[PDB]
């Protein structure tokens, strides 16, 4: 049921059956959020979760990339993902297409860019986290004047690492999971920032949002603005885009889920019909 990084939702049939349908975890948690999905496809349509691995996006799509050939050889491939997802199902997509494989089906939940790039400078990294400094006081109380000098030569995981560290010699002992939820989350997702995206020559069904819901916003406050492409058009020559109302957070679930799932259950269909 999880072998490595991989879950199973629906296993496939022991020879033949339906195309696989590869999905991607979000930031913060696993597959499992697929599940109403899944019972919006055909029946007996298998699927497979890819869990969470570590590293930039494209050294996780270089870990996945091999496993999903493992197990699905020379295509067709589908792929979909909500949220980092959706980023890591593009990703592999990329790497599967240089390797010659057949990429049929692309289905982004909602994974859209920021209005305006994240800035990489130490300047950027000090304005963040004065924002949550000044958060983090409404919180668990006067923080001390953060040392910039330290955090603006990190990445993510070194800064959490930092100021983890600093709250901990502080006083304030946190739970491990807790730890381990809000770690994880915020770095995974503060790991699409710097993203590769390449152009990509194949079909992807971008399922639209109407905004970001406000968490993210205060995560990153870029997202409070999107395009209506959401950032895609000038990677992707055959982009649909399926309208679906609602917030980022709220597309995984029911019912805007029955949305996403009737039409990608045609586009499942034709795949299906094809392969005669
Ligand atoms: C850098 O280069 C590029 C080039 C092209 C791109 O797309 C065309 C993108 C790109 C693509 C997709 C996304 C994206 C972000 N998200 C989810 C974000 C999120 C979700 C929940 C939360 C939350 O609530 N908390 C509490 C952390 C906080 C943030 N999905 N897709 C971002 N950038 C990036």
């Amino acid at each position: 049921q999880i072998d490595g990084f991989v879950r199973t939702l629906r296993a496939r049939p022991e020879a033949g059956g339906k195309v696989p349908v590869f999905v991607f975890h979000p930031a913060g948690g696993s597959t499992v959020v697929y599940e109403p999905l899944l019972g919006r496809l055909p029946a007996d349509t298998p699927m497979y979760g890819f869990e969470r691995v570590e590293g930039s996006i494209e050294e996780r799509a270089q870990q996945y990339v091999p496993k999903l050939i493992e197990m699905q050889g020379d295509g067709p491939y589908v792929l979909v993902g909500w949220s980092l997802g959706g980023v890591l199902a593009y990703a592999c997509a990329i790497g599967l297409r240089r390797l010659g494989k057949d990429v049929r089906f692309v289905g982004l939940i909602d994974a859209v860019r920021a209005g305006e790039e994240i800035p990489q400078t130490k300047e950027e990294i000090r304005k963040r986290w004065d924002r949550y400094a000044a958060f983090a006081e409404k919180t668990f109380n006067t923080i001390p004047a953060i040392p910039y000098e330290q955090l603006e030569e990190l990445d993510d995981e070194g800064q959490v690492r930092f100021v983890l560290d600093a709250v901990s010699q502080s006083g304030v002992q946190i739970p491990a999971g807790i730890i381990e939820h809000q770690r994880t989350s915020y770095l995974d997702n503060r790991a699409i920032d710097t993203a590769q995206i390449q152009p990509y020559d194949g079909h992807v069904t971008l399922y639209m949002a109407d905004r970001y819901h406000d968490d993210a916003i205060m995560f990153e406050p870029r997202y409070a603005v999107r395009q209506p492409d959401g950032g895609w058009g000038e990677y992707v020559s055959d982009l649909e885009v399926v309208p679906i109302g609602g917030e980022h957070i709220q597309a995984i679930d029911e019912p805007i889920i029955a949305k996403v799932g009737e039409h990608m259950s045609r586009a499942l269909g034709q795949i299906e019909a094809d392969r005669t």
